């Protein structure tokens, strides 16, 4: 069941974690593997390299397996980074890339957003565009904290247009959540021989295995043979690597992932609609709405309250960011909320 | 139980894995945390650095998590790397450095070694003297694959010399099993305050978690500092960040770890000895021994009795280093090496 929270066991809606448990195949194969973490998982790295190919349609050299995504987003930035490159971002998203290219000394050029919270992709593609160096575009879609798609039609044509001197990575982490059907996978442009873009995909999400660090790269084998140079080959842990190839046949998991997802969505939905609060629309696994009372006062109440909230991001100064817990705690919070606003805290 | 090998079931003493599973407190830490796993250890990666810190007798910002020391070689080199730069290593030692070197653009300074297959320390020292630039000095201690020590009063008294522009990497992944009184550990001089010594340590070896991927680097907090900018933060799996912290507490089972590695040593030993074989002092669980038949033939004629050896080591094209499996495992080799003899497969 459900438990009302406190500060010392508190609902963690904070940090985007399915807070459904990893798929019980997944959690078998996982436990079953700790006998077996004497040794290296090498030949289940090569099998799970393997299946990942024939889900993307490619061969096992454009997949590089890496421990979570967090590292496929490194590499990456570290395979193409130059003194005289630049990172093209959207001034507000995942903060992985930016981090990755000021140590690399890269110009990081930030592109406002549209006033709807929106990609300004002709921004972007004019921040490249004028530019004479090498160029890495690094679009989140779904973005965080925003957690809005850009339509395929409005990213694809700019990619096929192969801008000189510019690689994109496409960061696909929340794609399974997603119900808009502008959205697209960018990985049809890999099996089709696109040599400008890099995938990036996690079990962290969809697959409720954050804590495994189990994530990848799908991209032409030119591309991840450079990005492979910038990690310590692929030596995912034992755990990680039979956990993924079981959550991998569980399509029924998967499923109710989204499902339970979904429900959860609309309570949180219900309640800023109630309250008048404006939000974005939803295609991940949280929500991105505005407040009216400062968002420090509003982390801090809540906190004493049992939940933990999304940080502050920066320049969104008046929005909070907050995952999607099961459909018992967002109906808890959604309540909360609403006595939160009887004595004017939200 | 031990049963023979078969080609589907082989003895594997080919990539000096702990042939004992992990601790049992260590394997139930490790099955426990997979219903935790949906979430990221954050807090736990907190109190695994506090607990190397204090095991080192320094303070947490002189600790770098990395999944597996693999990780903590290319950080360090990373870290440290220019197009001016030359690593310095023995001819014949692990070849992760001379590899991420080499994806660096760096000169690779490669030095023979002594007439007993040992570290020309005078000549690393020399390679470093006679070069302007900044220089990295990789020293595996014990050396994989010869499992020999250098002396500490050998390589201290160069360290705290100080030599210009230059970092020591010290990569005591089998430090644990050392027998050698001469042999010391790095790391009181970095307690001490230096700040041009890098000790990398793993999980993998004594602990029996290879595939686990644990490991860690001590220094400074300057170069420590510098490290992490090469990493993706310290974001280790769940389950090793649980079997870690209990297995640093199970102190009854590394005692039991490095027995059973002591007596299946001896086992190899005395057939090496039966055979008039040599071999180099082993003081990791692993032996270098020389050959008379071609290490090919040897290869195969052992894969085809249910056996899997080390890879060949160049320059060392006469020798072999054949990991220490369990007693049973290492009598059940011994006695099949005596059979070879019989008929000049060995
Ligand atoms: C857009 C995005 N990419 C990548 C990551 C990194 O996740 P992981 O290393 O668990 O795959 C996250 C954070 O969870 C994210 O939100
Ligand atoms: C000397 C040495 N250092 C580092 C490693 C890397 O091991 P891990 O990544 O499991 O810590 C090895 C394992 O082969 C090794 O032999």
């Amino acid at each position: 069941a459900f438990t009302a929270p406190s500060t010392d066991n508190p609902i963690r809606i904070n940090f985007n974690e399915n807070p459904l448990g990893m798929s019980p195949k997944a959690q078998a194969a996982a436990r079953d593997a700790v006998v077996k973490a004497n040794r290296y998982a090498k030949n289940e790295i090569l099998m799970l390299g393997n299946k990942l190919a024939a889900h993307h349609q490619v061969e096992a050299p454009s997949i590089l397996l890496t421990a979570g995504s967090s590292e496929g987003i490194r590499a990456a930035i570290e395979a193409y980074a130059s003194l005289e490159a630049q990172l093209v971002i959207p001034e507000l998203t995942y903060g992985d890339g930016e981090h990755f290219a000021k140590i690399a000394g890269m110009k990081v050029t930030k592109v406002k957003m549209l006033d709807n919270w929106a990609f300004d992709i002709e921004g972007l593609k004019a921040a490249v565009a004028a530019y004479s160096g090498p160029s890495i575009v690094y679009l989140v879609n779904p973005n965080n904290p925003t957690g809005t798609i850009t339509p395929a039609d409005v990213i694809e044509p700019w990619i096929a247009s192969k801008p000189a001197n510019t690689m994109f990575i496409v960061d696909e982490a929340y794609a399974e959540f997603v119900n808009d059907p502008r959205f697209r996978s960018i990985s049809p442009m890999i099996t089709q021989g696109a040599e400008n873009i890099i995938l990036l995909k996690t079990f962290s999400k969809i697959h409720a295995m954050a804590g495994m660090r189990v994530g990848y790269a799908v991209a032409h084998p030119t591309v991840i043979a450079l990005m492979g140079r910038y990690v310590a080959g692929e030596k995912i842990n034992f755990s990680g690597v039979d956990a993924a190839l079981a959550s991998m046949n569980d399509s029924a998991f998967i499923t109710y992932s989204k499902k339970s997802n979904d429900v959860s969505r609309q309570i949180l939905l219900k309640a800023l609609e109630d309250l008048k609060l404006p939000y974005l629309p939803s295609e991940g696994n949280f929500v991105f709405h505005q407040l009216v009372v400062p968002l420090k006062d509003y982390q801090t109440h809540m906190a004493d309250a049992g939940v933990l909230i999304g940080r502050a991001f920066p320049p969104a100064d008046n929005w909070c960011r907050i995952s999607l817990g099961t459909p018992q705690e967002m109906q808890w919070v959604a309540d909360t909320m609403r006595e939160f606003r009887k004595k004017s805290w939200i």
